[PDB]
């Protein structure tokens, strides 16, 4: 396959996760089970290591026969950057989740429920705010009770309508609204069959509580479901959610692209078939705005709602006062928190489909809209898989009565041991390479593989459709984009689906 | 790949589908449309050709822009041999279904509404009995109104509670009792999403009417959802079924061994995966015997229906007067004609599986089951595909605390031109193989014990299948059904018996 120009084997049974990629300070801080690491983004060479031993209490607690002597360990999870430059790891160190801030300068120590799972399972995200972290996962030791806990609000205790089973896997702030990214089972399709629909939710930035012992609970909780599915005669659905990207903004604000790419696929019990949908936040604005979905009892009957219905306050904004906010609103809230209609898909159909393959899609990473030689920029996407191949893709709109777009498969060279699934991928912001984060190890190789591919024949640069691709014709090295400068404006010929026959014969 | 033992390229564009199999007469009735050929079983040598040429005020009337120059015409869709011998195939006629009874001796000709299809669509099939016919088709031009026709018996007019677009792919009578297969849409389901479930049902063979205005409406008439699902934590369905073959029967009667095979497949929307789904009369009678599905309206509330509910009389059983039945229970059939548990799969797990592939199952024949040297008798399994790849299988029951059937592949040898879809299959009892397809019909032999030669013993002893035998003194591999041997010998066999080798 590729030759490995970076690669980095760690660890032996550590399988790091977590990374957290810093560009001003240059540092790769990468979480893992037991251990910390500080690598430099240049070389992969650790700066410091960090590596915390379970206390010998917390580990004789855990003594399940089942699968513990590998796992029930120190699980690193989440970590940010607070504002005054503190150092914010927190563990699940053998089910027993406190954090410990900090350098090994022990500031302060706070309980970690709530925002550190207790099972080693991937089921929980976090993102930081300026002033308050954002973390939503499991409260209780089995895990039955999964909340999102920002200092100190907590959801309804057990709560079923408003989460029932979820796996965060996203979590992203913007404009003081914190939105979650997770699969939770639906209970309004459990009278039909069980199944699991991606459902979205965001969180005003500032929610202080409620009034008449309401202030442990949230007000403006909302969530709405994802729809992505291949439209045409007859919807086909993915029902599960595995990973999904940051925000993408494109040029100016005066455009509306705008856009979250999410990898979803196919339930356990179905086939291994994956896709990759997109979703705008323009898009998930069209279903909170919307009226909620209806849910009535086993005697009493009742209708989809209407905007009767609907209070003089509106759910879901951020309010100077929340405690202030009526009640009869507060009790309505809990009811009507769920959407009637689902986010639509961006361009009504998903990115990219792999249905007949056995490799699911697993992770996802998007790299920044390069210039291309055509006056244009369009958005790059990375998916992992549990097989390990990586797929690279850039995508172009063409008109179709169906709204058929074309999911250009660059190149799907497989780079590290078939055995081993991805679990994290990031791409690097100096020089173009691409982070691998798998159980095994992680892997930097370059971002676009126009230079160092050389098949002796000049249809390589043409018949890749690569946006970072160019060729020269004095010269034969075949052009890219962010490692080289022209000296003056040249001529460059590519063909991203452009309608080109032919260039090099 | 294989041989051309027979070939028969009949027709460019008739496209037979239907075939009527005769093995004490020794002829092949093969429908088609426009045409309709009786062969010889041997060397598949027509004998008579009748040709029905639609009439031309017929085919006038038909007109349709989009797609009918090389369609509407003559499709004989249903044809059996009644007590006098004569003749009964309907054709659709240009949307002018016309039973013609019979050589071109026309006895009589009657109106074919609701015993043939006006479209040319495979959504029908038929069955004869003693005395009266069974057939399940639609009654309009549209289509809209699909019913069960037994003369003279019809179902509610456009009844969607009985009856919501479905494709009727298998019908056979088994003790006054006629069974119908088909996919139909769930109104239950409806109300979620769009998705069809195989749903069974079946009729008692003298039910003449209904009093008090139930004279034209069913009675007896009854059904149960299908289900053929891979178990285990998480159920994984197969919503529409494509085939179904007849009713197998083993040694004596004592043995609960009565098993109908249906091939079954995955929605349109959804990925191609396949599978072969076995379900038997005992577990068929088993939820028809259960409760009813709970049918509640909008204002309304209704919980599962109990056992409270049910009357006296037990509903779908053969009385010997049906007008003299009470009508609490006429009036309580309609709503509650639906079974509240589906029928669970044979062994809890489908027969066969075919997921990755692209091609879909489309057709399935059954063989008997032959005499093994390994003193046991198993099924054998034949199913085509779209493709036009035909695969023959065989399965063991085999014992763990995970029930796991080893789906045996044996040979996955494309016979036709990969564009034409196999859509009908049938078996001979020499061993051959019927393959009615679009363009040709292929006469092909049933198993590949003989006429396969790698010049290797273990190509033989690997292949797992039934009729392959091997022999010590000569080199002829041995089948069953063709050679008959002079005394008892010794043949070694691997059906899943654990044999690590025997040729090297
Ligand atoms: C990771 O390691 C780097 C490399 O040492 C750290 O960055 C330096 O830290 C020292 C000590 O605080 C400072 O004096 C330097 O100014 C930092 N920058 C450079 C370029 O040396 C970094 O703080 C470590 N931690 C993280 C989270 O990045
Ligand atoms: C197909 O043709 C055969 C012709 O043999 C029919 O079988 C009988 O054949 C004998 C001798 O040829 C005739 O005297 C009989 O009249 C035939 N039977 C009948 C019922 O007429 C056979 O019936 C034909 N049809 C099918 C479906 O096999
Ligand atoms: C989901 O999207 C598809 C494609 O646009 C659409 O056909 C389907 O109706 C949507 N789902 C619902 C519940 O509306
Ligand atoms: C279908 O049958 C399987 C076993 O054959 C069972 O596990 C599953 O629960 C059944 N589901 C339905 C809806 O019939």
């Amino acid at each position: 396959g590729p030759e490995d120009v970076l690669k980095f084997v760690g660890n032996e049974s550590v399988v790091d996760h977590f990374k957290l990629v810093t560009k001003d300070g240059n540092s790769l801080l990468i979480g893992a089970r037991n251990t910390v690491f500080n690598l430099s983004i240049h070389d992969l060479v650790e700066q410091q290591r960090l590596v915390w031993t379970s206390p010998e209490d917390d580990t004789k607690m855990c003594l399940v026969k089942g699968k513990d002597e590998e796992a029930c360990q120190n699980y690193i999870r989440i970590m940010v950057v607070p504002s005054p430059g503190r150092l914010f790891v927190c563990g699940t160190n053998s089910f027993r989740p406190m954090c410990n801030t900090y350098n090994y300068t022990l500031e302060a120590t706070k309980n970690g429920q709530a925002v550190c799972p207790y099972d080693p399972r991937h089921n929980s995200t976090s993102v930081l705010a300026d002033n308050e972290l954002y973390s939503g996962t499991v409260a209780d030791f089995s895990g039955s009770d999964p909340i999102i806990y920002r200092e100190p609000l907590q959801t309804e205790q057990y709560d079923s309508l408003s989460l029932n089973a979820p796996n965060f896997v996203s979590s992203f702030t913007q404009g003081d609204f914190v939105y979650f990214f997770f699969r939770e089972t639906a209970v309004e399709f459990i009278n039909c069959g069980k199944a699991i629909y991606s459902r979205v939710a965001r969180v005003c930035k500032w929610d202080k509580g409620g009034p008449h012992r309401f202030r442990n609970r949230w007000t403006s909780f909302l969530k709405s479901r994802l729809n992505c599915s291949i439209p045409g005669d007859y919807p086909f659905y993915f029902n599960e959610i595995q990973s999904a990207s940051n925000l993408v903004e494109g040029q100016y604000g005066s455009m509306s692209s705008k856009l979250i790419y999410g990898v979803f696929n196919t339930p356990s019990n179905s086939i291994p078939g994956s896709a990759v949908c997109a979703f705008a936040l323009q898009d998930i604005a069209d279903t909170f705005e919307g009226q909620f979905k209806e849910q009535t009892g086993i005697n009493s009957n009742w209708l989809p709602v209407n905007n009767a219905k609907v209070p003089d306050p509106r759910p879901g904004s951020c309010h100077n006062d929340s405690r202030a906010l009526p009640d009869p609103t507060l009790n309505f809230i809990k009811t009507h928190s769920l959407m009637d209609e689902n986010v639509p898909a961006f361009f009504s159909q998903p990115i990219l489909v792999r249905t007949s393959t056995i490799y699911r899609f697993t992770q996802i990473a998007v790299d920044a809209q390069i210039k291309t030689p055509g006056g244009k920029t369009y958005d790059v996407i990375f998916v992992g898989t549990d097989h390990g191949k990586i797929i690279k893709s850039v995508n172009a709109e063409s008109a179709d009565s169906a709204d058929k777009v074309t999911s250009v498969v660059i190149e799907e060279i497989d780079v590290l041991t078939k055995s081993e699934p991805i679990r994290n991928l990031e791409i690097v912001r100096d020089d173009g390479k691409l982070i691998i984060v798998t159980d095994s190890q992680v892997v930097a190789i370059q971002l676009h593989r126009c230079h160092n591919d050389k098949i002796t024949s000049c249809s390589e640069c043409v018949a890749l459709q690569d946006p970072y691709c160019a060729w020269d014709k004095i010269a034969g090295k075949c052009r890219s984009h962010g490692a080289p400068r022209w000296l003056e404006e040249n001529y460059f010929y590519q063909n991203v689906a452009t309608g080109q026959h032919a260039a090099c014969p």
